[PDB]
RNA sequence: UCCC
């Protein structure tokens, strides 16, 4: 499928499913690499207490609940774990989600 | 323990899971926080996938790895901090700025 | 119909 930066996709960890945030640069997701980098979501809001954690609304990312990007958990998945593509996070918050991404990894 | 950046481990990477060398890229801070996960990235003995844009060839002898390595910054890892014991050696200063510029490109950082 |  079409899978681009931003955008948020229910993934395939009988499997264990949860919401991912792509966060590996659109050329790389264009290309024939066989998997991508996600940060995993959870709707425990509690973990937007940690430092580069962001949290995300419902209302914005069309997630069942209000949910938070938990940066410190970064997993490289093939194309085909994605599935449904829920939605997209909006720059301002993608932007929150950089900073918290340069400070986990020292970048 | 005192698992630092720029630190090369040997991991029980899950796909039978493989042990691979793994390089800590997550920030020394978080490194001695409470968290129990550390995030990395794969390092290879094929040595091809260093033609591959962010990645960066690692000389045998930089590293103290058995043979000439390439971190694949497109394979990145978390793992706990009790699975990073086999110690291998720290990535140079030189090479690691390398990993940071690649890490940002393939991340758009 | 989707969180020690």
């Amino acid at each position: 499928m079409v899978i681009s930066r931003a955008e948020i996709y229910w993934a395939d960890l009988p499997a264990k499913r949860r919401p991912v945030l792509v966060i590996q640069s659109d050329p790389y997701n264009a290309s024939r690499l066989a998997t991508v980098i996600a940060a995993v979501i959870t709707s425990n809001t509690a973990l937007a207490a940690m430092p580069g954690n962001v949290f995300l609304p419902a209302t914005t990312t069309r997630l069942p609940r209000d949910s938070v990007v938990n940066v410190t958990a970064i997993v490289t998945l093939n194309k085909t774990d994605l599935t449904d593509r829920v939605g997209e996070v909006p720059a301002s918050l993608m932007h929150e989600v950089d900073r918290g991404l340069r400070r986990v990894l020292d970048l």
